């Protein structure tokens, strides 16, 4: 087998959680509104794409005999007679992407989504895993979880077994961010803005005093009032001030700026997508947020099901409407191709939606 | 690949009709004295024999001698900005804390009563605001001055961001990732940039890789990029490219199909050359 | 559309041949020990049977634990900012009658 | 440094630490609410300057000149670190292997 | 449309029937009508595309005659 795994065993015996700050993660997600659009955005897009089952490779396996037809409407249409499958699949990529780990159950003819954090791998002394253990309470035999782990480098160690968390890595910042937002608030509230400051060093009866100053405020502010000369007798001094502390020296806004960016960054979401811009900006740039960032996850799980089913399994984008080409260019891609006699015609209506015609040519190459 | 990057180092078991995976950071290489390498030893507890072992290593120059055996992390070289970053964002935060903001500074010789003058700050300082209340002017008396003051160290001057930028790009440079895709850009930016991520980045760690398996198993081996969705050439210059060589009887049909990732089809012309 | 965005749940009734929007502020949904979800709760004064209603929720993650059931409200993340900024508006008017020229 | 209080009388130490504590934790926003300050018995509020700044710090064509000369001993253009535009990218590489390599 | 898919995804799920928006109403969508033509018509006459089919897209009834129902080769 593997004489060192007696020793790798031991190296992580069991898996360890990653996801520390729980709590605040999920205050976060409830209230900074970054983090829940570009979470919005990765999870509402990556649901969307369909899977394509292909052929059959002739290697044993666990899920062993099942038949295409099931498989692909388990995927595609109805994942166990309770849940949806839009349901699932956000539940999965939520699992994925906050804790870094996804596990599902089979059940001969069902598949279960079950939660990532009560989950716990265990390591096995001469195969890979020996058994999962549930909140516990309950061991799951290998044959019976899909698993699908995140990429994981811990204390040190190149970690088999055990997910990073994508979204650990941000929380960093929304604290920073929220704390300068608040101190940009209450500086305002802190605040003290005097209009004139009059002096003497007699003694005046406080009562007429409070009076004057009445007076004078209400007087000379133009929206209340008319007079704007002052004339001061008896000694009262006019004394010059200045503004001891000014918000112009609160220039937060490249910072903040910056934090945003780092947020942005961690989903890898471009920020042509946060703004919109041009054409030439816009068109390209959902192809890489889709090709970068969803399918290398995409591909990590379709290669989990087909290690699990042996089927080929992989992902297809072409019912996004956000990915669907231009009507122009593939109308003169298709149609070079079927006339100099490349594809055959119905491979066009295929790739048009379209159901094959069953008149012969149609499925003749033609040469000139 | 997470052992060949981080610690520059990735080993192979071979067992007949399997590959395993194993650690870079138990293994260790003993040098042989006629041939290249005598046995690698795994965590002092096992010696692996030479043809039983695929071995992978990053450049290495060390302590001034070029090295065989060993390989250079690239994480390594990253650790010191990492460091001096966090600690000028620290400092940038908690100047904030530390600060210290005053509106008014008001002075006498005499001495006075402290509750009461306690109840005279609360008293001005929720009066003045425009948030709290209506007052603006302000009478003293008695002989009460009014310092004037100045804002002795501002936030101004902490004008970190260049630094804090550069040691960005230090890490967005150690990878080797175009800033193109940290941002998006335009189409004639974001198209060719990725070409120049994968060919310059990726493709010469899979050529060591590919090059060590050719040489264990003896087999030409080497990788295929056409399956990446990302790099997967414009339908429109493709079938021009195709069209042509095709018409132009360079090359057959179903050489065309299969790149297309069509199966061929045995109608014989599809094999054959069109002269004209 | 007005209860899937600013609630962030939709429910609507079946009645053979008809549908009836019910008001998402007043529905309430409670989890099945084995199934997915048992029965919807109507102001605590009438239980709709699982097969006769029609929902829809968006996202949701909540009190650091994925959500199943419920959904976040998304006009929820903006009031915070209105505020600021109807704070900053009045401070701007403000000003000018507390003048004194 | 926030402020700088003087006095020619001497003050009880451990009430004058004490007095420092509290004017921290007072006056700044983040930690409390008070702004306006009274002194009284004659200490006096002194004006200060910022004798030394980091904006006299501007290293930074200085850096990215010993940054150039680095990457001009191996010969690879800047291009290639940074990523442009295609009419820069793809005939820098040709100018990388040809002359370099 | 990811709104309006969470809610055909469940109409879909209760009855059964593949249900999904069609945009196409949308005033404000609608497309060139230059751009449109030269599409259908090109697609048209290299016989990829029936005549009724793109009656149908234009919004229009289909029209009975036999050939407007058949594919033209050349």
């Amino acid at each position: 087998l593997n004489p060192g795994q007696r020793i790798i065993r031991d190296m992580e015996p069991v898996s360890h959680r990653t996801n520390r700050k729980p709590f605040t993660t999920g205050q976060a997600y409830s209230k900074i509104e970054i983090l829940n659009r570009t979470a919005n955005m990765v999870i509402d897009s990556a649901a969307e794409c369909s899977y394509t089952v292909g052929d059959k490779y002739n290697i044993v396996t666990y899920a062993n005999g099942v038949k295409t037809k099931t498989l692909d409407t388990l995927l595609n249409v109805r994942p166990n007679p309770f849940m949806d499958i839009s349901t699932f699949r956000r539940l999965v990529v939520t699992d994925l992407l906050f804790e870094g780990c996804a596990y599902i159950y089979w059940d001969g003819t069902s598949l279960y989504h079950v939660p990532a954090a009560l989950m716990q791998v265990e390591a096995d002394a001469n195969k890979f895993i020996k058994k999962f253990i549930f909140n516990n309470q309950i061991n799951y035999r290998v044959d019976e979880i899909i698993f699908i782990k995140d990429n994981s480098y811990v204390c040190g160690t190149n970690s088999q077994i055990s997910g990073q968390s994508r979204v650990a890595t941000v929380i960093d910042s929304l604290e920073k961010r929220s704390k300068m937002l608040n101190f940009k608030e209450k500086f305002l509230d802190n605040g003290t803005v005097i209009g004139l400051i009059l002096e003497t060093d007699e003694i005046l009866n406080k009562k007429l005093r409070e009076r004057k100053q009445e007076e004078l405020q209400l007087d000379y502010n133009p929206s209340t009032g008319q007079s704007s000369v002052l004339i001061l007798d008896g000694g009262m001094k006019a004394k010059p001030y200045s503004q001891i502390s000014s918000f112009k020296d609160l220039d937060f806004k490249e910072d903040i700026a910056g934090f945003n960016k780092s947020i942005c960054l961690a989903f890898g979401v471009p920020q042509v997508l946060i703004d919109g811009g041009n054409n030439a900006n816009i068109r390209p740039n959902i192809e890489l947020f889709y090709y970068m960032t969803i399918i290398p996850m995409l591909n990590k799980l379709t290669s989990s099901l087909t290690f699990f089913f042996g089927y080929k399994i992989t992902p297809n984008t072409k019912e996004v409407a956000a990915l669907t080409p231009d009507k122009e260019a593939e109308a003169k891609h298709l149609t070079s191709l079927v006339n100099n006699g490349i594809m055959t015609g119905n491979e066009a209506r295929l790739e048009l939606n379209l159901e094959p015609l069953d008149d012969e040519q149609m499925n003749r190459i033609r040469i000139p």
